[PDB]
């Protein structure tokens, strides 16, 4: 077999996506940069057999469209799959939108035409996405005229969805009703695209609720309206398209290809042109995006705290066992070995892909120490860092008026999206013995710590 770390070295962590971590990697010979998704066999089950995954990868590697992520290679070892593809540096679609002055039906139409164009093409090759959502739409580069690239086509056919709310944040808004009941086809991608279209034009989900299951109930019933005030600013042809895409019975639902010929797409994408800014839509999208990202950061922070506890004590156990004389001390070599040992047990950390990468992390930890218990504390704080800073930056972003505080109403929203229990979070707060009806960042962080057994 060919080995992933023989070819690629990891540069830096790009983020978390469906089914695993994504690393920026570089070919050790040619210097080609690529994005690598590392899927752990221990945390993600396969729905299909080997042969079927291989033939699907062999197909994906051959496909080519300007709105679909390019896949280059695939590797597999004892514990992991590695999907190697083209790296995109423009970030998520919605983050580019919320940093705009104007946004019109014209900008929406140009977004949606690209999305429908990639989808159309993948459906002709019998590949269905199933989990189409804003996070899966990346901008190819930081440029102004950059294409949208859809990531994760085909994956959900081969790998089972996580049940953890860490991993499901914001998926219920987009999912087709028929995917909930088991019988689904390519039309599920049109539904998801109509949900995204609805949000682009109103800033709000068509099927919404106070918690994950409430949202799913709305989706299953399938009723939505155009009753919000900002829909008055919207053409009727956009409403007609949305209706066709959010048609409940999939055989009555419009195809991706047919949707590219809809009058709204034709009208509003003319290079010619022939139109107001939907400022309310943009405000709500800015609010939506901050809420989703704060809830996502809250869960990852809590998850990272539990992992940190689990690995801190295990490393301590490994190093104690390694301590042959029992004096509490170890040299550079034992530290490396013990750290490696930790990763056989707990699986490879995305950013430690080989023995060389562990050494530099050790050597980095030592540079800040220049006694195995000081090493443990420093090495673990360095794995929490990204979580603790992501949380603070996510709290700062969500606090749009810079008041330094989040109200109880906003906590409800955040904890509902995070699917944490109304009575449970209210109880943690109380342990705010003074009821301002609001919390600053330190208090919010204490709430989360208390919701994960600290
Ligand atoms: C940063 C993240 C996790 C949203 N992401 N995901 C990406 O999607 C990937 C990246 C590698 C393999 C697969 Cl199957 C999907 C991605 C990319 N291609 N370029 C830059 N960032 C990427």
């Amino acid at each position: 077999t060919a080995i992933f770390s023989d070819r690629y070295k990891g540069q830096r962590v790009l983020g978390k996506g469906s089914f695993g971590e994504v690393i920026l990697c570089k070919d050790k010979i040619t210097g080609q940069e690529c994005a690598v998704k590392v899927i752990s066999k221990r945390q993600v089950k396969q729905k299909t057999d080997k042969e079927s995954l291989l033939r699907e990868v062999q197909l994906l590697k051959q496909l080519d469209h300007p709105n679909i992520m390019k896949l280059y290679e695939f590797f597999e070892d004892k514990g992991y799959f590695y999907l190697v593809g083209e790296v995109y540096t423009g970030g998520e679609l919605f983050d580019e939108i919320i940093s705009r002055k104007r946004f019109s039906e014209v900008d929406a139409a140009r977004i949606i035409r690209q999305v429908l164009s990639g989808i159309t093409y993948m459906h002709k090759n019998k590949i269905v996405h199933r989990d189409l959502k804003p996070e899966n739409l990346l901008l190819e580069s930081k440029s102004k005229d950059a294409n949208i690239r859809i990531i994760d086509f085909g994956l959900s056919t081969h790998f089972e969805a996580s049940k953890k709310m860490k991993d499901k944040i914001g998926t219920a808004y987009y999912i087709a009703p028929e995917v909930l009941h088991g019988t689904y086809d390519e039309k599920c991608d049109v539904w998801s695209t109509g949900v995204i279209l609805y949000i682009l034009l109103s800033g709000c989900p068509p099927f919404n609720g106070a918690n994950e299951y409430d949202i799913l109930k709305k989706v299953e019933k399938g009723k939505y309206t155009f009753e919000l005030p900002q829909w008055k600013k919207v053409s009727e042809s956009a409403k007609d398209l949305i209706r066709k895409m959010l048609t409940y019975v999939p055989s009555m639902r419009i195809s991706a290809r047919d949707a590219l010929d809809h009058e709204w797409i034709q009208t509003y994408t003319k290079e010619q042109i022939s139109v107001p800014s939907l400022d309310n839509a943009i405000l709500n999208i800015r609010q939506f995006q901050g809420t989703q990202k704060l809830a996502q950061a809250a869960l990852l922070y809590m998850g990272s705290k539990l992992t940190s506890q689990d690995e801190t004590k295990e490393l301590t156990a490994i190093f104690h066992k390694m301590d042959k004389n029992g004096d509490g001390q170890l040299d550079r070599a034992e530290l490396i070995e013990g750290y490696k040992e930790l990763m056989r047990m707990k699986g490879q950390d995305a950013s430690m892909l080989d023995a060389s990468a562990v050494e530099h992390e050790v050597d980095q930890v030592l540079d800040a120490v220049d006694e195995y218990s000081e090493f443990v504390t420093v090495a673990m704080d360095r794995k929490t860092l990204l979580s603790r800073e992501r949380l603070e930056r996510a709290f700062r972003m969500f606090d749009s008026d810079n008041s330094g505080k989040i109200s109880s109403t906003e906590l409800a929203t955040i904890f509902g999206v995070s699917d944490v229990d109304s009575e449970t979070w209210k109880s943690v707060l109380s342990e705010d013995k003074n009821n301002d009806g609001e919390v600053d960042f330190d208090e919010f962080q204490q709430m989360l710590l208390k919701l994960c057994g600290n």
